[PDB]
């Protein structure tokens, strides 16, 4: 689909088998979901954006299905405001800017 | 143009005479630049992200010229790790997400 910018650009997103929402997100290198439940083992990191950094639990090879397109990547699992999907599995829905 | 995401999708600007790179970001409602020069007069806000919140001048009707493309709307000047281009002026441009 061709997503234009008068709203929040929100995808529907299968992962962990819990439904949510997520923002389309250019701006943001890595995945990013507000606290969740997860299998398997963690690593802590911390992540840095416009008011600081946050302490979140990495998870790697984690299958996602955003918007009937299933991808499979990096996912942070921390105290963001919002669900973030970053260019770390944007670029692998061949997901582009056009104007 | 057409922007893959392999990379920062970094574009070239030209705001208050000065040139300036800045990050297409679709979860940026708004445009918000590192500390400038920039003229007129300006209202204090505070606006939050990852990490928290920082505060802000808000600049309304400012000129930007995004990769060859004229735009006026509202921008922010603050402690931002990244200048970002907000949807407040990537709607202008026409900017849609593909996929
Ligand atoms: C610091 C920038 C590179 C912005 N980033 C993505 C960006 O879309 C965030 C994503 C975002 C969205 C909502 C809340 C927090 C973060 N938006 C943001 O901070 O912009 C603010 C200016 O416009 C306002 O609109 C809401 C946020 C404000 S980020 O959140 O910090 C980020 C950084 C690293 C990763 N791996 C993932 C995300």
């Amino acid at each position: 689909p061709q997503i234009t910018l008068w709203k929040r650009p929100f995808v529907t997103i299968k992962i962990g088998g819990q439904l949510k929402e997520a923002l389309l997100d250019t701006g943001a290198d890595d995945t990013i979901f507000e606290e969740m439940n997860l299998p398997g083992r963690w690593k802590p990191i911390m992540i840095g954006g416009i008011g600081g950094f946050i302490k979140v639990r990495q998870y790697d090879q984690i299958l996602i299905e955003i918007c009937g397109h299933k991808v499979i990547g990096t996912v942070l699992v921390g105290p963001t405001p919002i669900n973030v999907i970053g260019r770390n599995l944007l670029t692998q829905i061949g997901c582009t800017l056009n104007f």
